[PDB]
């Protein structure tokens, strides 16, 4: 079961921007959960500004709770073509974030997709 | 005399962003004003994201009013190092825009600096 999710900024440089999601998960099975990795996507007005897979395996022991870390990185070159769409929509942007963890109980897997939609406006001029 | 200033977005591409300022000026002298060009700067949290000179000479006839156009272009490569500072300040940015027109009445000139300061916050996460 997912107990909480908290987003924060990660290491941000001039070339890449990181968002860090921290998910507290409780294992409600009698066997351990392995999260072998995750796929992530970030779309902003239909521009796909992030699309990646991270290979970092983590176990959650049976009946235990564990904070999982998801590093979502944005290549700025794809972010520079979002900017066009932002102002084109009257400085309004729809953001869709999807994290698809690879959960292993067994070569046999489960791959749920967690979607989060948001919106932001700017008023710069 | 400056009657009004109106800002709007100009041609925005993936490589460069344009802001267009439209200034209505009335000539209150008995001779014509020539605006031979202008220097512009845009600073965002002390990152100088724009710094340019445009050579476009325009006359305002004596006692007449004229809309002047100032094209302020931002190179995105300097904009990508602003982003660091924006989130570093809790997603707050101070913007300083300066337009320095070259006004010719006479080789003899007048070069006033028009400053405009603003602030914006985002709350993305």
């Amino acid at each position: 079961s997912l107990e909480s999710v908290k987003a924060m900024w990660g290491v941000v440089t001039d070339s890449q921007t990181e968002i860090v999601a921290l998910a507290k998960v409780r294992n409600e099975d009698v066997v351990p959960i392995v999260v072998s990795g995750y796929h992530y996507t970030i779309e902003m007005n239909g521009v796909k500004v992030a699309d990646g897979y991270e290979n970092s395996p983590v176990t959650v022991k049976p009946a235990s709770a564990t904070t999982l870390k998801f590093s979502l990185r944005l290549n700025n070159s794809f972010l520079r073509e979002w900017w066009v769409t932002h102002i084109a929509n009257g400085e309004k942007t729809k953001i869709r974030v999807a994290i698809k963890p690879t959960i292993e109980i067994g070569r046999d897997v489960e791959v749920p997709v967690f979607l989060r939609e948001s919106e932001f406006t700017t008023k710069l001029l």
